[PDB]
């Protein structure tokens, strides 16, 4: 629940991080003015993924929870990405969620989760369940189809700041509907209660209170944050709570040495994003950005 203890990790699984961290920053270029070309062209930053065909970039900005990204597949590493992305700026949205009622409605309200699969007190932030739900609406169909035509191929979801709420929310969806996704979000905010976060720590690993210190083959769940991030730790309500596991970058810029990304145990480390201090919480936007690659920017 609580603890201390951190891990190091080797340069592959950093690499991962970084892929992911890359992956989810993709997601910027589905916005107006800019766009993602077929198969792969963003500017450089595609360049990464040579072997990555798009499929679809979805946008829907009429609500300030709705969401913008991509589905693609990667011939090379036999995977299918889901990047999602919140369509309005990180400033605008940001703030409402800091500065704002943070009211929490039951899991199994949202499509394709049902009362079986949720816990009853499996409670989360109202506003990410939109998110979650304009996911859906936008790309649920689509991927669902391109699962048929890559059934080998493994389901990778990713996203940034909201994108990253949305990500772990799409991400438990996929999990109990009997596919097996890989979940790495990067900035995100708490998303439910205690009875959601012990759920998807049951969910991705078997326990409560899990032992979440190694980068695994077989482990699902990677919630990256940085020093001086915010967003991780709002809503600061005292109803909210982490699921395990956090993957914690302790460096003040993008590009953060092999020896201070850390592996963190528990719900809640004063070691990790929890420990954020007044003079590490200056630059609010700042902060959030850095995540290996600079976030929130697409050529």
């Amino acid at each position: 629940y609580t603890s201390t203890e951190t891990s190091h990790i080797d340069q592959e699984s950093y690499n991962f991080f970084e892929k992911y961290a890359r992956l989810a920053n993709i997601g910027y270029c589905v916005g107006p003015g800019t766009k993602i070309f077929k198969p792969f062209n963003c500017g450089l930053q595609c360049a990464h993924f040579p072997n990555v065909e798009l499929i679809e970039e979805f946008h829907d900005p009429r609500l300030i929870f709705d969401v913008s990204g991509y589905l693609a597949v990667d011939h090379a590493s036999k995977q299918i990405y889901l990047v999602i992305r919140g369509t309005h700026s990180l400033e605008d949205v940001i703030t409402d969620i800091r500065i704002m009622q943070a009211p929490l409605t039951n899991f199994d309200l949202a499509a394709q989760i049902s009362s079986t699969a949720t816990c009853d007190d499996c409670l989360v932030h109202n506003g990410f369940i939109q998110s979650y739900q304009n996911t859906y609406n936008q790309i649920g169909p689509k991927l669902d189809s391109v699962i048929e035509q890559y059934p080998d191929y493994q389901i990778a979801v990713t996203g940034h700041s909201l994108g990253g709420a949305a990500a772990l929310l799409f991400g438990i969806n996929l999990k109990v509907n009997g596919h097996d996704p890989l979940v790495v979000t990067l900035g995100q905010p708490i998303v439910g209660n205690a009875g959601f976060a012990n759920w998807v720590d049951k969910l991705f690993f078997g326990q409560e209170n899990p032992d979440v210190s190694k980068v695994s083959k077989d482990r699902k769940l990677y919630r990256i944050t940085h020093r001086g991030d915010i967003v991780p730790q709002v809503p600061f309500w005292d109803g909210y709570q982490h699921c395990s596991g956090e993957v914690f970058i302790d460096w003040p810029l993008i590009h953060p040495p092999l020896s201070n990304v850390v592996m963190c145990q528990g719900q809640s480390n004063k070691q990790c994003s929890a420990g954020n201090t007044l003079l590490q919480q200056v630059n609010v936007i700042g902060n959030h950005l850095q995540y290996f690659v600079t976030e929130g920017v697409c050529g």
